[PDB]
């Protein structure tokens, strides 16, 4: 009844494990976040069990990353869980590490996406990928289960010999809140009398801002089109455009918002041109709203989107097939309100957060009472 959620980062604990930790509080137990300060460390603190420790993020230096977790596994120690989930490479890898070292007993680990890794194909990346599949074999052998938000991912574990099945544990997608996100009850944002092509992302490379970006200027306002970008970008990283990259082309960049239903019901479509993902929650959020998708065929985005029932799957890297897709559903309004209707079906009837949330308890309930 201790059950913290380890991750690198706030936003995974608020946006994608939040109704598994608050089903877990409704229920009487206590209830951790552990991740670094940030944005929302201090209201998940007034709900939950807020602890922050230090994290470099993106770091393979090998005393950093050491450092790092033997500090983690000091503060998970103190904490006394009887049980922790984790999210994500690092904390999946190092943070199983750290919280056998700290005692314990109970880890589940969660999948959710690939990653960088799986995109970039240089040596130095295919090493990196190699040890950190060595290093999963051991965090794997040492945690009890590991939760996959699609089936590619897992698929892939096991055909690698990283995890035996009888660990894997499939739940499509980490659910959405389909009664938040409903547009019967949601008032549009303005963003006057265009149709809003919508994209919501970090302003990754690997999210497909680029291509976004390029289909923004090859359609230019094609059928009173506006190309319209929500999230945050960041100054001097090779791996993220920044604002002024953002703010320089045919797109109106909106930055950071904490509205979401409100745009996507003022929306078109949304884009979703990545370069790889688990199951995109800006695609169920989409859904939820009943709007259509268009989004790369990638892994993750192509279990999200089925072409021709909730959405247009276009090719990766191709700014010009991004533009073609969603020209066909400025030229045919029907087909586009048909996909979000069908988006809108599915959601509810597979994807919506709270009974998602009760099968992952049921999996912690095969190892400690609930
Ligand atoms: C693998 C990968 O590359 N990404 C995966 C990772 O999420 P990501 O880290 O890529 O997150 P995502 O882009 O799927 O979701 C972002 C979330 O932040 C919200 N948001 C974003 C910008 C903003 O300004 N305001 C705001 O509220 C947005 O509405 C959504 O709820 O894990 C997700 C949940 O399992 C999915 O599996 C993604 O595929």
């Amino acid at each position: 009844a201790r059950i913290g959620f380890l991750s690198h980062a706030d936003m995974s604990i608020h946006f994608f494990r939040r109704p598994i930790m608050q089903a877990l509080k409704d229920m009487g137990h206590e209830v951790f976040a552990i991740a670094p300060k940030g944005n929302f460390t201090d209201e998940l603190a007034k709900s939950f069990h807020a602890v922050t420790y230090e994290l470099d993020k993106a770091s393979l230096n090998p005393l950093t990353v050491i450092n790092n977790s033997k500090k983690l596994s000091q503060i998970l120690g103190e904490l006394n869980l009887d049980l922790l989930q984790t999210g994500a490479h690092k904390s999946n890898v190092f943070g199983t590490f750290a919280a056998k070292n700290a005692g314990i007993k109970y880890v589940i680990n969660l999948v959710e996406g690939l990653g960088s890794f799986y995109i970039d194909d240089d040596i130095k990346t295919k090493a990196v990928r190699f040890v950190m599949e060595s290093l999963y074999k051991i965090s794997f052998a040492k945690a009890d289960a590991c939760v996959f938000v699609n089936n590619s991912d897992a698929d892939y574990m096991i055909s690698k010999n990283l995890i035996d099945k009888s660990k894997v544990y499939r739940i499509k997608s980490v659910g959405v809140d389909t009664a938040k996100f409903d547009p019967a009850i949601t008032q549009a944002v303005d963003l006057g009398e265009k149709k809003v092509i919508l994209m919501i992302a970090r302003a990754m490379w690997h999210k497909g801002v680029r291509e976004f970006y390029e289909a923004a200027e090859i359609l230019n306002g094609y059928k009173n089109c506006e190309f319209v970008f929500v999230g945050e970008g960041f100054a001097g990283n090779k791996s993220t455009a920044d604002e002024s990259f953002l703010k320089g082309g045919k797109v109106r960049y909106l930055g950071a918002r904490n509205d979401i239903p409100q745009l996507l019901k003022a929306s078109y479509l949304l884009a979703l041109p990545s370069y790889k993902e688990g199951f995109p929650r800006t695609v169920l959020e989409a859904m939820s709203m009943a709007k259509a998708v268009v989004a790369s065929d990638v892994t993750g985005c192509n279990e999200a989107v089925k072409d021709g029932y909730n959405g247009l799957l276009c090719k990766v890297k191709d700014a010009n097939d991004l533009a073609g897709k969603i020209k066909i559903l400025l030229d045919d309004e029907e087909l586009c309100a048909r996909l979000g209707a069908n988006g809108r079906s599915w959601v509810v009837s597979e994807f919506d957060e709270k009974q998602i949330a009760k099968r992952y308890i049921e999996i912690y309930r095969k190892f400690i009472d609930v």
